[PDB]
DNA sequence: CGCGGACGAAGCCATACCATGTGGGCTGTCGCCTGGA
């Protein structure tokens, strides 16, 4: 699927002017990154690699990755509604009212879809690094609880629409 | 001297703006008189 630029990162005091999600999670990552070569200690980094069981290059890596969807829970709709965008494109997924926070949305979001990348269903890596960067607001929030064999939509994600949009960001930054 | 009644001693407290639609049950009338049935 085409990705699309329309969706919001940034809106705070940029005099009527909108900043793609996109280009927000990659230079994030990129952040991330330089800043896990010039900034972290290497002893350190020898701490957290060696607790991961990785190695400097694949860890680097994946905590790229990871912050490069720290922001993915944004992709909702009582978040880009916020201001007036044209929402009419992919109907679905009406105000329900939960009010929120784009890092909840992520933090409950990512341990349903990352497993088709790999990580093993209902397991513990996913759901630590799941609510790792969920609360990247400094309120981590608990691990999903579900009652429900579908758990996506019962969170309310049940568009295939918006559903299929995230899932080509998610792809996006990932072979980025 | 023996004693009633009344109080007081604490353990407690609690950084990345908007809405509401409803109802129904009670009252009595004449023109009067003759004729025919
Ligand atoms: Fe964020």
């Amino acid at each position: 699927p085409p990705l699309d630029l329309r969706f919001w990162a940034k809106e705070r005091g940029l005099r009527g002017k909108t900043y793609p999600l996109v280009c927000h999670s990659l230079d994030a990552a990129a952040a991330a990154l330089v800043l896990w070569n010039e900034y972290l200690s290497p002893g350190l980094r020898d701490t957290i690699a060696s607790s991961m069981e990785t190695d400097e290059e694949h860890a680097g890596h994946c905590i790229a990755f990871w912050a490069g969807l720290h922001d993915i829970g944004k992709l909702t709709r009582e978040f880009q509604q916020q201001i007036a965008i044209d929402l009419s494109a992919y109907p679905g997924e009406e105000l329900s009212g939960e009010q929120r926070s784009h890092a909840a949305a992520t933090g409950k979001w990512l341990p349903f879809a990352l497993p088709s990348l790999g990580y093993p269903n209902g397991g513990l890596v996913t759901g630590l690094v799941a609510q790792m960067l969920g609360g990247h607001h400094g309120t981590f929030h608990p691990h999903p609880s579900f009652q429900s064999r579908n758990p996506l939509a019962e969170f309310g994600f049940s568009s295939p629409h918006w559903e299929k949009q995230r899932h080509a960001l998610l792809h996006a930054v990932f072979d980025a």
